[PDB]
């Protein structure tokens, strides 16, 4: 069926989470917005965008750098909508600062308010992981910015307890 999302925890009217990998979950839900944490130039190295590309077998990647060559990078906070491929209808490519290479954390409130565009949308947590941001921080981020419903994947439940516990407080 179409955005079935299942196990999640509602956390706020529009903001639900899940201890799961956004590659699974993109593969289970078929939604119609899976969001990609993305750098400037779409190169899908590693990470989530590396898996997310994997999971396409590298077509998402072939799809970005011809984006790329006729449209220019990204910029810190911005987006672009592109195929979802297998995965979803639509990945929308999110850029969140990397404070780990001096990009300002005042960034990720643009990057997340490039959700409110799209009605439901399946998303990692911006800027965590090795981009460095506070993954507290950013979950609050997100639960005052995003309008739309958007279900947050985490794939580890270290985190997820901490930050389920964190927005219980
Ligand atoms: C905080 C962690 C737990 C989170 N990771 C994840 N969150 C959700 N689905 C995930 N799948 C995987 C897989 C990696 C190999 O196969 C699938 C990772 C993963 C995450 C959240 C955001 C960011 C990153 C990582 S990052 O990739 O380090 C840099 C970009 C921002």
């Amino acid at each position: 069926e179409v955005n079935s999302f299942s196990g999640y925890l509602k956390l706020t009217d529009n903001v639900y989470i899940k201890n799961a990998d956004i590659v699974e979950e993109a593969k289970k839900v078929k939604p119609t917005v899976v969001v990609n944490a993305a750098n400037v130039y779409l190169k899908h190295g590693g990470g989530v965008a590396g898996a997310l590309n994997k999971a396409t077998n590298n077509a998402m990647q072939v799809e970005s750098d011809d984006y790329i060559a006729t449209n220019g990078p990204l910029k810190v906070g911005g987006s672009c909508v592109l195929s979802g491929h297998n995965l979803a209808k639509h990945c929308l490519h999110v850029v969140g600062p990397n404070v780990n290479k001096g990009e300002d954390i005042q960034l990720l409130k643009s990057a997340y308010e490039n959700f409110n565009q799209h009605e439901v949308l399946l998303a990692p947590l911006l800027s965590a992981g090795i981009f460095g941001a506070d993954p507290i921080h950013s979950l609050r981020v997100c639960v005052d910015t995003v309008r739309t419903n958007v279900y947050l994947a985490v794939f580890d439940k270290n985190l997820y307890d901490k930050l389920v516990s964190s927005f219980l407080e």
